[PDB]
């Protein structure tokens, strides 16, 4: 599975690309920065270009990574102990806009009205409070759901990876293959009631699939034995990925599923933080739920 | 209606840069030239990149015009009198790197594998056996309006054609959808699966159970306030007992029918369609068929080639079927 290296040089780059672009908008707000956005991306590394589109139109791989960004820890600061109440843009506006010219290249940023205040690039870091992941495919049950997700890591010490398994199919049966393209199945939130866990080429199947909220219908032997079938491939196929800081970690979310692994927290400051950035393709198929064309959040 | 004047200094950086691309380029059969295309189409003059940004993110209207590109009439040569068995790419190569780099603005070129040869960029021009058809090459037959491929899941997002000439100035039809001429009733109906809208024997896996099923769809989609529509009046059906999916259906119609615009894609134009907000066509006119004929170039516009993957040979293929 591809990987991209970047020189201090093209870092360099991103880093004084992104710091301008920073400086020169200071929100997600302004419709002008979500306007410029890919011209913006065009400013990036032409060898970083070139590997996601890649990788984008290869249409094979579960993951990529590029490595070696300069994330710069004391500008970046310490880990927040919470993401509510924060003046934002912060002192780490830098990388988030990186993950939206990311984005940019892949598709469209978006996000859920619901989810994390509404903020196009979300937190993930330990919180004291909410301290309490197996694996899915992000909304599996939505079908306006994330094409992609892109998970910037601005600092990972301890190495906490994240799991990521894609689909052999080689170990599945014609006979279930075609069973798990039927409208056979039920996922649940958080027309048409059912539905398939694959899709696409019957030869190289897109999947979608939430085992916690996955149900199939009880006299339905079938489809129950086909569910079970997917669910024992993939979960045997699970690897683990370690987004290292300076590490941009990208998930195709149609060929892999995505988990994170419990860790232990100092809630000091100095805590793995991770930016998300969810990624479509295709702004429009939304449109149902986007309260106005221009804006970017689903609900 | 939105659209961008080039100054003749635009229109030379954009005409040199195609130059550039297609003297480094082997065609559209080079797959990293199909990679590099959002990155090179980032070199064309930025107001024409923001223009058609604009337009894209605003998803309110259902054409533009980016006019007075300079095509180089004596470098593009006469129009062929076929398009079969010409040397592909020929001296017009630039001009279609153009349309290329315009459709990596709006999302991703795609064809279909039993179209002209498969190619990336269709012509558009008379050819003497097609004059009897409602088609591309066709030219005394009026093209009646429709959006591209209203049946299909896979049909284009953008349609974009781009004159290389037009002396007799024929004009290409396209029609939005006036909302304030329907009543909230009306688009409530088209919003529900009551239609049915019949295969073209071009595209007769899911597809199949598809055309088996005669599923019921929607005319109208998106946002109830701004709504998208797919309308081929020659392949939509409603069942007889849907009073009100007929009414709603005949309004529908009505309305598009009634607001056709004439838009002449002059020598230099590009013309951009949304087929989702649109419907198109083109007037009759006599053809010459002597070399100095209308000659357009088009290319499909998907906003998602992952979408049509069940009808692709392989993962890297643009072309379905
Ligand atoms: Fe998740
Ligand atoms: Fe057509």
């Amino acid at each position: 599975t591809p990987s991209y290296s970047l020189t201090p040089a093209e870092a360099s780059a991103v880093a004084e690309l992104t710091l301008e672009l920073a400086a020169a908008y200071g929100s997600f707000g302004d419709p002008v920065l979500l306007r410029d956005l890919p011209r913006l991306a065009a400013r990036l590394p032409e060898g970083v270009q070139d590997f996601l589109r890649e990788f984008k139109l290869a249409d094979r791989h579960g993951h990529t990574v590029i490595r070696g960004h300069d994330f710069d820890q004391r500008r970046i600061g310490p880990t927040p102990d919470h993401w509510r109440g924060r003046v934002r843009p912060g002192p780490e506006f830098p990388e988030e806009l990186l993950l939206m010219l990311y984005s940019a290249l892949l598709g469209e940023p978006f996000g859920w009205a619901t989810q994390q205040d509404g903020h196009l690039v979300h937190d993930i870091f330990p919180i004291r409070s909410h301290e309490n992941l197996t694996w899915h495919t992000e909304d599996a049950f939505h079908p306006y759901r994330s094409d992609y997700l892109i998970l910037g890591a601005l600092r990972n010490p301890d190495h906490v990876p994240t799991t990521v398994g894609e689909l052999d199919l080689s170990s599945l049966s014609a006979e279930d293959i075609d069973v798990l393209f039927e409208p056979r199945y039920h996922i649940a939130p958080d027309e048409r009631p059912l539905g398939p866990l694959l899709y696409g080429s019957r030869l190289d199947p897109y999947m979608r699939l939430d085992p916690y909220f996955t149900s199939v219908p009880q006299d339905d032997t079938d489809a129950r034995r086909a569910y079970d079938a997917l669910f024992k491939v993939v979960d045997s196929g699970m690897r683990e990925v370690v987004a290292d800081q300076g590490d941009v970690l990208f998930i195709d979310n149609h060929r892999a599923v995505h988990g994170r692994l419990p860790f232990q927290a100092r809630y000091d400051g100095t805590d793995r933080w991770l930016k998300r950035v969810c990624v479509t393709s295709d702004l429009r198929r939304s449109r149902e739920m986007r309260a106005t064309s221009a804006t970017r959040l689903l609900g």
